[PDB]
C-alpha cells in the first residue's frame, strides 16, 4: 500500500528526505510523519535504499547510535548492532550516530547534516 | 511482549515518560526508542492511559496536531481527525499540538511542556 510519494519494498514504505539535517531532527520528523528512521533488514535492503538513494549522493541516516554511557552500538529498538550483519567504519571517542554511504556505514558527528529516509511498516 | 518498564494492553506497548518537554521534542524522543506518539485506536485505550497517567496528574501529549496552513487537524498517520471519534477543544488561531488531560483533549502551544507517551505496536 503505502502513502502518496513514499516508496513500497517488502513489508515496508520509505520516504527520502528533501533536505539533510542532523540526527535528532531526522528522529523528529520521522516522528511527525507517524514513521521512524531505519531499520536495516537485509543485505537487500540496503542495496535497495542505496540505488533509490544514488541520485541524491549524500549519505543517509539510520536509526542506529553509540552514546558513550551505553558502552555500545544500538538500534532505535534497543538492540546492540551485529558487527556482522552490519560493519559500522569510524571512530567513537564521542556519541556518534550512523549513516549509510553508497559504499561504507559511517560512524559520524551527530551534530552533522545528512538526508535521512523514514520507514513504516505494513 | 513488550521491553523492560514498558505497559502492554491490546497490540500495543507503552512508555509513560520521566519528565515533560515540548511537543517536538517528544517526536525525537519516541523516534530515540523506535517508538512513535500515540495514535489513539478507541475511547477503551484513551481510559485505559488515563488511568495509567492518574498518578503523574499532568496531561500526557499524543500524535496529532493543527498546521495553520493544512487548515485541518491531522494524526501523524495523515489521517484528519475525526470530531466524533475523539472531540478536540481550544483555540486554533495558530499550529497547535493535542494534550491529552484526565477529563478533555485539548489544543496546546507546540510550545508547552507535557508529560508524553510513546507507543510500539505488536
Ligand atoms: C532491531 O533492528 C535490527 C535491524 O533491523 C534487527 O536486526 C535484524 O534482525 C533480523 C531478524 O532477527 C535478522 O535477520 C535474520 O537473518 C538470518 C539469515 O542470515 C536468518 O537466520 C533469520 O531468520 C533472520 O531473517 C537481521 O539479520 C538483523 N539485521 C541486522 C542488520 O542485524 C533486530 O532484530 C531488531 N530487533 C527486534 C526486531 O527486536
Ligand atoms: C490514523 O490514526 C487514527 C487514530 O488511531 C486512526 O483512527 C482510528 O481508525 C480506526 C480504524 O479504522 C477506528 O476504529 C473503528 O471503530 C468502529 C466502531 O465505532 C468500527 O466500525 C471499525 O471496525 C473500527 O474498529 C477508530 O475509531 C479511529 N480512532 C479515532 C480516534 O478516530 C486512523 O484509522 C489511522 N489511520 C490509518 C490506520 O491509516
Amino acid at each position: 500500500k503505502c502513502p502518496k510519494d513514499w516508496h513500497s519494498h517488502q513489508d515496508k514504505c520509505f520516504h527520502v528526505s528533501q533536505t539533510s539535517i542532523t540526527w535528532k531532527g531526522s528522529l523528529a520528523d520521522c516522528g511527525g510523519k507517524g514513521a521512524t528512521l531505519l531499520l536495516v533488514q537485509d543485505q537487500e535492503e540496503l542495496r535497495f535504499l542505496r540505488n533509490l538513494t544514488k541520485r541524491i549522493s549524500s549519505s543517509f541516516w539510520i536509526g542506529l547510535s553509540y552514546t558513550l554511557s551505553d558502552e555500545k552500538w544500538k538500534w532505535i529498538n534497543g538492540s546492540t548492532l551485529n558487527s556482522d550483519a552490519l560493519n559500522i567504519t569510524g571512530d567513537t571517542e564521542k556519541d556518534s550516530c550512523a549513516s549509510v554511504s553508497q559504499d561504507k556505514v559511517l560512524s559520524e558527528s551527530c551534530d552533522s547534516d545528512n538526508i535521512w529516509i523514514c520507514q513504516k511498516e505494513l
